[PDB]
């Protein structure tokens, strides 16, 4: 006959891909609002970079690369993860792909079978469920209240735990929450992997922009059970590039080569070949990264003191650049808060699709001026 | 638990992926073969088209591009479909995939649910049924025969219908084999589609590699069933790049950019740039086709003339670049015939996966000079 999958029609829009739309014909009409949405730094990718990808242009570096992606970004990729994780992955056991999210889709494809269930931690990031169910997975969800800082508590992770439990996903530093969990949490739920026999799935990936911790990795601790996602987009101010890496068992970054050689074919070689500088040119990225965070901190700095100087609560992330706004009250639930907003000229995404119910994402990810501007007209509305 | 599930486990590995490796360690060791396994086009992509991307570059357009790709790659997309084509869609129903792969993925994701049958005609290339399987479809194969200059005749195609019947997949200019259908063929396909009630999924992309006939879509005929796919890719030399794109109905086209919000988030901003410029500069885009297509056209001839002489048998192709050849007195099967032609240093890929059996691919899409000496060492084998 005609007509769409069941798979498809039952997926959720997009939290954030709305309020960005919905902003361009409010913006798109005179009415300039300040939109603290944002997924992406506001600083542009480094000169070097752009460089690299020049030079490969120009070498014409321009055919079909390997599915797993090119031998020199997975040899820099498996180096990248020793210097600066501990992991102790070869080339075999790491994948370039389209971004942070074609690795994150073609794992739950690898691994996830129907009725597979994948525990997750609540606030958590929109994607996840929506991916985890594309596959046929099943979204088990276990909270982390406020109070206790928005860090899991490994009792009660453990007592969600099933016999149909594949995957237990965590994600430090922590979207939308800004939390950064202790390595010894980061220890406790990587046992419980290996313990139970399941895989971990760490989204390291804001592994960068990091104010005040200490950046661990699970697979320092349960290797053949843990999967480790990262990616080029927040560090080196790549959104728009499109490129993602992880590593783990050499037979599941294999199985997720495979998915990816009938989904994407390979990522877009000059980007990988832009990547590969970004990587192995220490001393250059070392310095942007370096200037990037401190900068995000100020910003940090200034939300929460111009936010808490207003009255309205707010959990100090220490990674990442997201900030779960208390809109108790702007209004008495998420929504209407959230519009209340709009009309101030501010563009938030709602809490609701991170199950952070009468709370709103701020983004400090953007100027110093909107942040002052922002400031003022939440000023107002209260 | 732990391990793979049942959708990777049970695919199978790459006919053309194959090939390539083991070249290159045979290659890689002295051993100097002649390659025709090429998919891609020897000729580098226009410079216009990189100086395009540098501008891009220069411009920090760097970051997150929407799900369906950037407004005026959709806009300048939506023209080419009616000027080129006669289909007469609006840019909302047309969108930019990773590659001509990902269009051909997305939308068996968004359609296809488990069960559905698509019917596919062979000899095939090599990933239409590995995709269709991946997302649930069962593959329902109709064979064309040679002697019939491998063009479909709809009247079997009509007797492979089922009410299970999801979608028919033809491909001209036909991938292994080189034909292009004629006008009231594609009429007549399109033709049911729409009196059984199924999409008609067309793979196009090769329409501008075209010797001989004229390319006819079938979307002007059956509009509000045809799914029309085609790339940047081959016309413009642009494999590395990544970057394909679809028309059809606005539901199954956002359906499609729904899995691609979840699986790529967005193609390489970079890319989608540099491809508006080849589709928005005509006179230089105009040229570059022009070249390209009389270049291969003669290899086209050079090629079938030494393997008519060597006695060889093969298909005269109109369109694209391949030929299936006769491995009959070469060997008794297309496996061991493949192998006595790597041993004469001249790699080609068996028509085993393509359902062309007693057949392999050649691709004279490389060199004038390696048809010439690929033509030679078939010669001394006798
Ligand atoms: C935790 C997390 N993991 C992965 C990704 C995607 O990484 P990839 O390498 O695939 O690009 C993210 C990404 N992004 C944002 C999206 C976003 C928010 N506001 C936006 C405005 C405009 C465009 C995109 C926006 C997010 O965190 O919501 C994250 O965070
Ligand atoms: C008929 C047809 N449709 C789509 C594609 C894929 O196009 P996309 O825009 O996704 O890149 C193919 C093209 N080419 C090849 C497959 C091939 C050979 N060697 C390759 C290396 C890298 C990627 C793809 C390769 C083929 O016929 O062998 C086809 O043909």
């Amino acid at each position: 006959m005609r007509g769409l999958s069941r798979r498809v029609q039952a997926m959720k829009p997009d939290a954030v891909v709305a309020v960005n739309a919905k902003a361009l014909e409010l913006r798109r009409q005179g009415v300039d609002l300040v939109a603290l949405t944002a997924g992406e730094p506001d600083f542009d990718t480094p000169e070097h970079v752009k460089e690299a990808a020049r030079r490969a242009l120009a070498q014409g570096k321009t055919k079909y690369a390997p599915p797993a992606g090119i031998p020199e970004l997975r040899e820099a990729l498996a180096e990248k993860f020793r210097r600066e994780n501990g992991l102790s992955v070869t080339p075999e056991e790491t994948i370039v792909t389209v971004g942070g999210s074609q690795a994150l889709f073609n794992l739950f494809q690898a691994i996830l079978d129907p009725g597979d269930e994948v525990i997750v931690l609540s606030p958590y990031w929109v994607s996840y469920p929506e991916m985890v169910r594309f596959a046929g997975g099943v979204v088990v969800e276990v909270e982390t209240l406020p109070e206790e800082g928005f860090v899991p508590d490994p009792e009660r992770v453990r007592r969600a735990i099933t016999p149909r439990t594949k995957a237990l996903v965590v994600n430090s530093p922590n979207n939308p929450t800004g939390a950064v969990y202790p390595k010894e949490v980061l220890e406790a739920l990587a046992r419980l992997a290996v313990e139970h026999d399941f895989y971990l799935v760490s989204d390291e990936i804001y592994e960068h922009l990091l104010y005040e911790g200490e950046h661990f990795s699970p697979g320092r601790v349960a290797p053949e059970h843990t999967l480790t996602v990262n990616g080029a987009a927040k560090a080196f101010a790549m959104t728009g590039w499109r490129i993602g890496y992880a590593c783990g068992p050499k037979e599941v970054i294999k199985a997720m080569a495979s998915v990816s050689r009938q989904s994407t074919t390979s990522p877009d070689t000059i980007a990988q070949w832009a990547t590969l500088e970004a990587l192995t040119n220490q001393e250059a990225s070392r310095a942007f990264v370096e200037m990037a965070r401190e900068a995000y901190r100020r910003r940090r700095d200034l939300l929460l003191e111009g936010l808490t100087a207003l009255g309205l609560k707010a959990v100090r992330p220490s990674g990442a650049f997201y900030v779960l706004m208390d809109t108790s009250p702007i209004a008495p639930d998420e929504v209407r808060a959230a519009e209340r907003l709009l009309e101030a000229g501010v563009a938030v995404v709602p809490g609701t699709d991170f199950a952070a119910f009468g709370h709103v994402r701020l983004s400090y990810a953007t100027s110093e001026e909107n942040l002052r501007k922002a400031l003022e007209r939440f000023a107002r509305v209260l």
